[PDB]
């Protein structure tokens, strides 16, 4: 389909491992980034929510949004209210 890419909302260590596996890297043709780093005490709930809606409603090439469970817990009502077919949200 059109939806081929994985997006990432993840703490520092998970992002590091994902970027080593090539996940969340820049899409060559569009130059878009496919990751946002959560930093406890720095990132607000509003920024997490904004990045969520971006990867989820403002991008159209995302098949799967990966997030740490604890980050999904921080915005659980926004996550539980997501209803679209795509992307699939997987909590890691």
């Amino acid at each position: 389909e059109k939806r081929t890419l994985i997006a990432v909302i993840a703490d520092e260590d998970t992002t590091t491992g994902l970027l080593l596996a090539g996940i969340g890297q820049i899409t060559p043709e569009t130059q878009e980034k496919n990751f946002f780093v959560y930093q406890e005490g720095k990132t607000t709930k509003e920024e997490i929510t904004d990045k969520f809606n971006h990867f989820t409603e403002e991008r159209d090439d995302i098949a799967i949004l990966l997030m740490n469970q604890h980050i999904a817990e921080n915005i659980r009502a926004r996550v539980d209210s997501f209803t679209n077919a795509f992307p699939a949200i997987l909590e890691i």
